């Protein structure tokens, strides 16, 4: 397999469906990739199970303990784990910004050491470091903040190309900053792509804006990116959220609420979600959704899992977590098809007329 | 299968080997039961997977919350958390008593509330309402205990025995008391058998008298019991407490020390357990143990177990509680064959030499 090959298979308007070849596996695209030294109370062939192709390491975490180093020197994140896939690393930065200076981040962190840390945990896909800019923010702010980012790019992408095994087995993706604003949208897009990535983020929203807004910039600034190459929208989101960006041009998300939401009781349904620590669910026989084909829903109730997450057992969290991932790859698949078919904005309605 | 055989294959000094046929499954003996809606951190495949025959059902816990009759609305423990296979469940009482009177325990529970609520939860063999005697005991106090418990053992025979569907398809066990005397143990086990049960329970053990102790009671109280029934060890116990148990004649245990301790940060091995969190397994590649055959110990290493753990991280609990539990399992099998081939006093002391 190739280093990172991206090919898109079909289109609609402006979604895209097809393929991510890398040495480690194919990842067909659009992509939800899970969370996680784990994916929180599931082992590595659940998470395979569920449909994913790729999980997103949590790199800040691992950083502090058992620190980067310390993983490479017992095999790196994939035989730590077992999880042998491709694996996207985020950079550090959201976490740690959640002492600012050019060199990098004092709490220090830079661009170097994230693409090093990267490097030390073995991730197949590394993420520029760059600097979410905070919502909402002024031109002059979110100018600064951009303009500091496409900075910290071109560092990343040096020491990335620096480091002949990484630049030869992984790939490296960018990140556009800007907040709302077009102009500088459109800046950011043409500093990434003079610099050049295998990948293009979409940084800086899901920062408070709400989905409208989301929207409204994803309208704009997607379609600044390179079109051949694909696009990630980070840290999104609901289901509603991720057909709506699909629909806009992404083909990559993220985000915790799955696994969060599953140990809080939020199981996700084709119906919206649900609270199964509501009294309601305390003698239904069905399974948490009508249809899905997890295992879950295959070999569980309601009254059960509604039962353990009462109880605070383990198990609750297991069930829900490994239900709502399912069905996130579930939304993914039907995403995948539906383009493949040309009837994306027909599914896009149904989906939402059922879900909400 | 019938509702209840138990037949003995093989023999070594007290020791036995075989099996107890029910409807729901062949129990091998001396069988080790794991602990229990739900056995903590582990899918019931998982559990399977170790070579749990059955498991025990925590009847003070479910007569709580969801409540019996809840469960036995929802279809009966079994359909509830996914278990197919025999069910033993304690009669609730020593956790209860951990107001009594003779008719039973105001907290009210009582031998025919206890059997009713075992029956709502549809296990297949039913413990009798007791009252485990505090340790130590004076002789009076001991006997006094004892005699109650003979008398709860008889409304217990006659309040399973009034449910058709219950004495049609489940057994009873009958539990001996007497602190650690001689003469009570003795009569205890002459009340019980002229009740008569399927099978006999070694009660009031296991209460902070030591193994030296506990052991010499066993030695005495044991052959008490009828020979062609089996003889379960309550409570009991660590790896050396149950090999010595068995070679006084012990055929079941359950205990809740894989489960809790594996929790911990402890973990099982054939040198002796260990406690995952020590710094010193920090870079460990080795599995928790040398010859385990789990899963665990095939595809993760201690230094991520430990980190895990270290972490607080649930897949930590995951993994060491199913190693925890496939290690007793193991343990059981080793104890099987030896005695199998004649060859149980050996094991006994190659297993203490290398695990001490
Ligand atoms: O610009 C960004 N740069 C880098 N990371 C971002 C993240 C973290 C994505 N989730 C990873 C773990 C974000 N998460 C959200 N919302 C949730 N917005 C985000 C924006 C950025
Ligand atoms: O006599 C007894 N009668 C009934 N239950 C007993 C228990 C609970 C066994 N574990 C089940 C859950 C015991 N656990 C221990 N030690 C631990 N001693 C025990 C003695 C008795
Ligand atoms: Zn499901
Ligand atoms: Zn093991």
């Amino acid at each position: 397999r190739p280093r990172f090959s991206f090919s898109i298979a079909a289109r609609e308007g402006k979604a895209r469906t097809g393929t991510i070849e890398m040495k480690r596996g194919v990842i067909r695209t659009p992509a939800f990739m899970p969370v996680g030294a784990t994916v929180k109370a599931l082992k590595p062939e659940t998470v395979r199970a569920t449909g994913a192709d790729i999980i997103l390491g949590n790199t800040y975490h691992l950083m502090l303990r058992p620190g980067a180093e310390r993983i490479a020197k017992l095999g790196g994140l994939h035989s730590f784990m077992g999880w042998d896939r491709p694996i996207l690393t985020d950079s550090g930065g959201y976490q740690v910004m959640s002492k600012q200076s050019e060199e990098g981040v004092t709490f220090m962190l830079s661009p170097e050491r994230s693409i090093e840390i990267q490097h030390l945990l073995g991730s197949d896909i590394v993420m520029a470091f760059d600097e979410c800019t905070p919502y909402p923010a002024t031109p002059s702010r979110a100018a600064s903040s951009m303009e500091r980012s496409m900075r910290w790019a071109k560092r990343s992408r040096d020491a990335f190309d620096s480091r002949k095994e990484q630049a030869e087995n992984a790939a490296l993706f960018g990140i556009q900053q800007g907040s709302v604003f077009e102009n500088l949208r459109q800046q950011s897009a043409d500093a990434l792509a003079e610099i050049g990535f295998d990948g293009y983020a979409v940084g800086g929203l899901a920062v408070g804006e709400g989905q409208d807004e989301m929207f409204r910039v994803l309208d704009f600034s997607v379609p600044m990116l390179p079109d051949d190459k694909p696009h990630y929208l980070m840290g999104v989101g609901k289901p509603d959220d991720i057909v709506g960006a699909v629909e806009r041009g992404i083909d990559m998300f993220d985000c915790v609420l799955p696994t969060r939401s599953g140990r809080n009781g939020q199981a996700f349904t084709w119906d919206g979600p649900i609270n199964i620590r509501n009294a309601r669910f305390s003698e239904d026989l069905k399974p948490l959704d009508s249809e899905c084909h997890c295992a879950v829903c295959q070999k569980w109730s309601r009254a059960y899992i509604h039962h353990l997450i009462r109880a605070g057992e383990i198990l609750g969290a297991m069930l829900m977590t490994e239900h709502n991932i399912a069905f996130y790859q579930q939304l993914m698949q039907k995403i995948r098809d539906s383009i493949s078919e040309g009837r994306f904005s027909q599914f896009a309605q149904d989906f939402r007329a059922r879900y909400f």
